[PDB]
């Protein structure tokens, strides 16, 4: 358990709020290693408040610390003295939802498909680990670089004790969460990416959602999407959980699509939106990502 | 040499935000890189050469920059980018910890034997790589080893001397006399660098004018045995300073001897409180790597 660093309060300082969610508040922070003059940027999430002892929180944290996948953010450190404060790598680019909105209509097919693949890969790994996210959404995918994204905030929901618009029918009705429910959330997440960050079911009250789903109503096909892409989303949204795609199936399908991106997504000016040149990619990795499917030309 | 390795930056791409220091070749700044079209500001190190350059002169500078950009080793810093402004600027990775010489001075009686020997091994590994590549540093010194993390150091400023007062006190006698530079002369410099670390940052030949160094060297005078250094350690250093270049140790040999010593560090360096001193720990190392050092090492 060298995986999880236990931090003293003196060791770090919250500098500014980056945002807040159902489970807590996230701050840009600095870590000051004892006996050193350096200040290292970090992200701190101070959890919203009942049930659990410090030992139990620690046990859960160890699990969070133990994940090892390029597309999943690993918990790095924890401070338990007052609030539970979780320390993680700070992502300057922020979350994927913010990124897509910011770059609306100016993101390539190659990027969109590759992100779908990456999100699937991280989710599949979580499935391998018998970890259910319970809160997947675009806001919960973090942009390490525009070419590399990572799932975040998994299992917070379990530790602390509501995203209805992202929830699977069964989750809403019976509060049951499973890998297959995560698949429903993935479908919504994909919809967000494809629409450049639109709010799902905008103007529809949370209470209505179950009733509309039961009627067989689903989120609309995004204009950029070919039917094949939309079909994948609809499948994630089937009422019977078992019928939905597996994350491993999803990795395969998106990857295939990624090979001929222009065929599956229709974007004006797509030809000009290709993935970074090797020179640019090498540079990004060196500065930000020391730790991708491509068109078959 | 792979051109994709060196990125050419527009002046508008980056900004200088602080002066880190100055050397014979140039001035080094902390900088921010703003990727075109993005919000983010990414910390970088910029070195701006002292002289203004002709466009003709720069082409030589560029060919050298490509080589500098080609170095691929965990113990050598790789040139990341260049801007051929009126005055040429090199962009590399920022190291918040700074140079090793400053670090040893700052932690002067508080550094353990395990760290010192490990640094020696690491510097040797980086130099061996350069030697393999038929590259001669010409300006090796403790000032020119950067601390990525306390557990990880990298050689820097490779190739600058070639593009460009000389650093007399780190120079082998043949280099002072005839301006002959070789891997074996690099070995001499390595010995001085080891001496700097072992003395926790002492100035070599302090109180002796640089103009008279060759004269003492011909007389057989050498840097004194450091208080913490055992005879076996001092002998390696002395060996680096033989008049006959071919008498000097090979970098490959140095890695082995230092590695062996590192295995039983308290045998080879005798330090007051060495029993007390922090020794790098897996929990600490993981945390540092996740925050600052994701490179294969
Ligand atoms: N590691 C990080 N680096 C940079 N920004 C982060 C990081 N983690 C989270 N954020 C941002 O912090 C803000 C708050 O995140 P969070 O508190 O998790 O709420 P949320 O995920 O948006 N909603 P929720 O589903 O309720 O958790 C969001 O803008 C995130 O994008
Ligand atoms: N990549 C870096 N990150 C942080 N500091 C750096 C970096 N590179 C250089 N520095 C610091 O910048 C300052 C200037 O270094 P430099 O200009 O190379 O002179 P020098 O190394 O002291 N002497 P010399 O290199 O022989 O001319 C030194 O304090 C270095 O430690
Ligand atoms: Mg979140
Ligand atoms: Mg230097």
């Amino acid at each position: 358990q060298a995986l999880l660093r236990i931090l003293k309060e003196t060791e770090f300082k919250k500098i500014k709020v980056l945002g807040s969610g159902a489970f807590g508040t996230v701050y840009k922070g600095l870590w000051i290693p004892e006996g050193e003059k350096v200040k290292i940027p970090v992200a701190i999430k101070e959890l919203r408040e009942s049930p659990k002892a410090n030992k139990e929180i620690l046990d859960e944290a160890y699990v969070m610390a133990s994940v090892d996948n390029p597309h999943v953010c690993r918990l790095l450190g924890i401070c338990l003295t007052s609030t539970v404060q979780l320390i993680m790598q700070l992502m300057p680019f922020g979350c994927l939802l913010d990124y897509v909105r910011e770059h609306k209509d100016n993101i390539g097919s190659q990027y969109l498909l590759n992100w779908c693949v990456q999100i699937a890969k991280g989710m599949n790994y979580l499935e391998d680990r018998r970890l259910v996210h319970r809160d997947l959404a675009a806001r919960n995918v973090l942009v390490k670089t525009p070419q590399h994204v990572k799932i975040t905030d998994f299992g917070l929901a379990k530790l602390l004790g509501v995203p209805i618009k992202w929830m699977a029918l069964e989750s809403i009705l019976h509060r049951i969460y499973t890998h297959q429910s995560d698949v429903w959330s993935y479908g919504v997440t994909v919809w967000e990416l494809m629409t450049f960050g639109s709010k799902p079911y905008d103007g529809i009250p949370a209470s209505e959602i179950s009733s509309i789903l039961e009627k067989g109503e689903r989120l609309p096909q995004p204009p950029i999407c070919t039917i094949d892409v939309y079909m994948i989303m609809r499948k994630c949204w089937m009422i019977d959980a078992d019928s939905r795609p597996k994350f491993r199936e999803l990795i395969i399908e998106f990857s295939k699509m990624a090979r001929d991106p222009q065929r599956y997504l229709v974007i004006q000016g797509d030809e000009r939106m290709h993935l970074p040149s090797p020179t640019d990619s090498n540079f990004y990795r060196a500065l930000m990502d020391e730790e991708v499917v491509d068109a078959d030309e």
